């Protein structure tokens, strides 16, 4: 017999006594080591004091982890386990005042989400996530990278999407405050204003530019014309406007940073473009800079706080 710890937060630890003859499996259920599975190994003596991750198998850790995770999901640990194994193994050089990832096990979407992510307001609702954002802006990235596999269920390797990415996030997210008015105006139907809360506020799909959806759009109308629909009112401290990917153009100064997407639906490759002083591409751990960008985005972040349109 030696002494561990078990966990399912890493913050309440628990004394074990183990039989070294019995796997961990046999007396504690599914066990894990820093991300690597031990369940059906028997215990090292260099396995003394250590702190192993166990699936919840009492009302006290259910609990625990709820109050970590904000799931239930009993598969929830052993994904978040299966990606941090890889994620572990990842290197994340500062890139321009940035944690990015060197590209592994097509990370391209995460290290653009990684990147996004240091650079607009975010307060996550479960500790485990606001925990590791705040070691991954700090350099030590991989939790957070294995978490957000975890809550987006998805496993390494696969094919992954921005803005599908960012919205699991922004769904885990405190975004109460955020508020968007619009209206859609029709030649027959009229005018009608509708108020949206949460993620929908901060999110669009159709078009990259901020200042186009302010101006307005043409939509579908149920009626079965055409409409506009523009922005009312603003209220959150970014907004991420996306489309299909197309050639656009960035301009220094009017945008935060930029989902660069290239190749086919689902296997192409993300970069990221950032602006600061000059418009810097970081390419997991490749850096380039240019006064100008032209090239195929999807997804554009700005800056916001309080906007109200001088439109009657
Ligand atoms: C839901 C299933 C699914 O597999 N989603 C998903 C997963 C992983 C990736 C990389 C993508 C994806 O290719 N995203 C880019 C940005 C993209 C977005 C929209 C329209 C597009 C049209 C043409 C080309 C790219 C287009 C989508
Ligand atoms: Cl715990
Ligand atoms: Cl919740
Ligand atoms: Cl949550
Ligand atoms: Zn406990
Ligand atoms: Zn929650
Ligand atoms: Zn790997
Ligand atoms: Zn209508």
């Amino acid at each position: 017999t030696i002494k561990v710890f078990t966990t399912v937060d890493n913050i309440n630890l628990h004394t074990q006594v183990v039989d070294m003859s019995m796997t961990y499996g046999q007396q504690f259920g599914p066990t894990y080591l820093d991300g690597a599975d031990v369940t059906k190994i028997k215990p090292h003596n260099s396995h003394e004091g250590k702190t192993f991750y166990v699936l919840p198998n009492d009302d006290t850790l259910r609990v625990e982890a709820f109050e970590y995770y904000h799931t239930t999901d009993p598969s929830f640990l052993g994904r978040y386990m299966s990606a941090l194994n890889h994620t572990k193994k990842w290197k994340y050089p500062q890139v321009n005042g940035l944690t990015s990832i060197k590209w592994a096990d097509n990370n391209s979407y995460l290290a653009t989400a990684l990147l996004t992510l240091q650079q607009i307001e975010l307060k996550f609702n479960p500790p485990a996530l606001q925990d590791a954002y705040y070691r991954a802006r700090a350099g030590e990235a991989a939790n957070f990278c294995a978490l957000i596999l975890a809550y987006c269920n998805k496993t390494v390797g696969e094919l992954g999407d921005v803005r599908e990415t960012m919205s699991y996030l922004f769904q885990h997210a405190n975004l109460d405050s955020c508020k968007r008015v619009l209206n859609v105006v029709c030649k027959t139907c009229g005018q009608q204003q509708t108020t949206l809360k949460g993620v929908e506020a901060v999110m669009y799909m159709g078009t990259l530019s901020y200042e186009q959806f302010k101006k307005g759009v043409q939509i579908p109308c149920t009626c079965g014309k055409q409409a506009t629909k523009y922005l009312v009112q603003q209220e959150s401290p970014f907004v991420m406007m996306s489309a299909p990917p197309a050639q656009y153009e960035l301009k220094h100064g009017t945008f935060t940073c930029a989902s660069e997407y290239t190749g086919n639906y689902q296997c192409g490759h993300y970069k990221h473009i950032t602006s600061k002083e000059t418009l810097y591409c970081i390419d997991g751990a490749l850096l380039t800079k240019s006064s100008e960008y032209k090239g195929p985005i999807t997804d554009v972040f700005y800056k916001e706080n309080s906007y109200t349109t001088t439109i009657k």
